[PDB]
């Protein structure tokens, strides 16, 4: 026999955060990276069209 007759309590507080930059866009289609190239440009960002190969991709600074 034994009463735990005052138990304690704390008040956890905090906010965590996930965030990282290098963002790749690739397409396979040509129209979609001209369309691509053209929205980041609408958005105001320097954009580069790299024909790497088979797939066309998009430089976005």
């Amino acid at each position: 026999m034994g009463s735990s007759h005052h138990h304690h309590h704390h008040s956890s507080g905090l906010v965590p955060r996930g965030s990282h930059m290098t963002t790749r866009y690739r397409f396979t289609d040509e129209e979609e990276a001209r369309r691509a190239a053209k929205e980041w440009a609408r958005r105001g960002y320097q954009v580069h069209v790299t024909q790497n190969g088979t797939y066309w991709e998009v430089e976005v600074r």
